[PDB]
């Protein structure tokens, strides 16, 4: 399909689930049971970019919503954010760079590195209920790896 995608969920290595904070923010937290359905279902798109056997470019939008994770400089610092797009032109095979993440297969875990800002990754905090953000450091206080779960569509 011109642009191929797949629906899925992500979970941090701490087993925290992602949910929508505001209209433009994601937060991570320990969730179980009935609460689990509050989690966000992404729609991962396989876009065009520099490819490898362990490094695939993707775009992460929300299922059925014209919102995409985007990387931008905000206050002279790489920043993660949800961005609105024309429901009619997206997704597309050739997404803009700010929308592109390199999906990296590590342990049996994943990492999402910004195509735009090398070595900047999608991260979560150890703490509960904090926002998902773009962190510039690996192997640290912050969490950079996740696992993914496929969902039926």
């Amino acid at each position: 399909a011109p642009v191929r995608s797949l629906n899925c969920t992500l979970r941090d290595s701490q087993q925290k689930s992602l949910v929508m904070s505001g209209p433009y923010e994601l937060k991570a937290l320990h969730l179980q049971g009935q609460d689990m359905e509050q989690q966000v279902v992404f729609s991962m798109s396989f876009v065009q970019g520099e490819e490898s056997n362990d490094k695939i470019p993707v775009a992460l939008g929300l299922k059925e919503k014209n919102l995409y994770l985007s990387c931008v400089l905000k206050d002279d610092k790489p920043t993660l954010q949800l961005e609105s797009v024309d429901p009619k032109n997206y997704p597309k095979k050739k997404m803009e760079k700010r929308f592109v993440f390199n999906k990296i297969e590590i342990n049996n875990k994943l990492e999402f590195e910004s195509a735009q800002f090398p070595n900047w990754y999608i991260s979560t905090s150890q703490a509960e209920n904090m926002p998902v953000f773009l962190g510039g450091t690996k192997g640290g206080q912050d969490i950079t790896d996740f696992t993914m779960q496929f969902v039926s569509s």
